[PDB]
């Protein structure tokens, strides 16, 4: 019943473009929307985000997160490890790779989502969310070695799964970091579960 | 260490702008980013809200109330938490309750309100409050409720049991060609992981 009729390019950068979408609303009226797209997508999705469950015996399970400066935010943010899927990469493979580059941890795939939207009122951006467990007791994850690219500066922050929400709320109150909405949503459901 | 040096407008639509962001990396080098921003953000603590609406009813499993809408930037239908931008001077909590009633017909009760969290911080500055609201489904106010969609809003309400959310979302994606929101999916994953 609703559909896209055309897309007019407004402005194209190296990484991002702005478009004006014309679409048919369900009353049979023609309408417009300003839409953002990345210029990098081919793939299943633009990117992956990794939910990395650090499992170590006799310890609480941790969720491994990363803190970085985000120029669009003008501030530091706390996020799941994430990045863009290389052309010819699978989502699962991008997840292990990104997880290694950003944290040094080497992990195992548990499940992978279908492509899910990031901010669908604004952009077409999508990701796979890939749940990964990290055997924290193996020697490869003893002194994890982050292999970050040129210009990436990432701090690793592992927080306990069973108090995640309170821990994030603290980082926000006390560090003026911004927590990512997917990370916050995850933390909320850990509390809301039964 | 890192901070914004300058923000140079590239292209402004009525709703969205692209900016060339210049910032200082932690080595001391000047770098650039392409950044998206909304034009609508005021003194609001955030662009918007998303509502986690827990429908509670005697002798019923709790449900999460979701909405399905056409999203022009996506070219397709998306399943999301009820959500809208915060009006000038409106509180996040008022906005949440109001968007919830407008989009679903339900009258909720505030449970909790997050700090401002980032929607896609490598791309945009957009932020929301995630507002958890309970809905007393035994109250007559919430018996056979009508959405009051604004101008050009066409929303369908989908209520799924909290205890099976992830499988129910996976089934919808299997039978329907629709996209699930990344927040909704993250929340459904944590409900399983707990
Ligand atoms: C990032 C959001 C981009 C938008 N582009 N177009 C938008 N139109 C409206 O909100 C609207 C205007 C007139 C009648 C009905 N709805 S919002
Ligand atoms: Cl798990
Ligand atoms: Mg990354
Ligand atoms: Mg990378
Ligand atoms: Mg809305
Ligand atoms: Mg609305």
């Amino acid at each position: 019943k609703q559909y896209i009729i055309s897309e007019e390019l407004i402005s194209e950068g190296k990484w991002v473009k702005l478009e004006k979408t014309t679409y048919m609303d369900p009353t049979g009226k023609t309408r417009t929307w300003e839409s953002v797209k990345r210029t990098t997508r081919k793939q299943t999705a633009d990117g992956v985000a990794v939910i990395p469950v650090l499992q170590r015996t006799l310890h609480y399970e941790c969720i491994v997160l990363v803190k970085q400066f985000r120029p669009p935010m003008g501030g530091y943010c706390i996020e799941f490890p994430a990045g863009l899927i290389d052309d010819g990469e699978t989502p699962e493979a991008a997840a292990l790779r990104e997880l290694e580059e950003e944290t040094g941890y080497k992990g195992d795939i548990a499940e992978c989502s279908p492509a899910v939207c990031m901010d669908p009122g604004l952009s077409n951006c999508t990701i796979h969310i890939v749940t990964v467990t990290i055997n924290g007791d193996d020697a490869e994850n003893a002194r994890p070695k982050p292999k970050p690219g040129d210009g990436e500066f990432v701090e690793v922050i592992s927080l306990p799964k069973n108090d995640l929400l309170q821990r994030l709320d603290a980082l926000v109150a006390e560090e003026h970091l911004t927590v990512d909405a997917r990370v916050y949503s995850y933390a909320l459901a850990l509390k809301h579960a039964n």
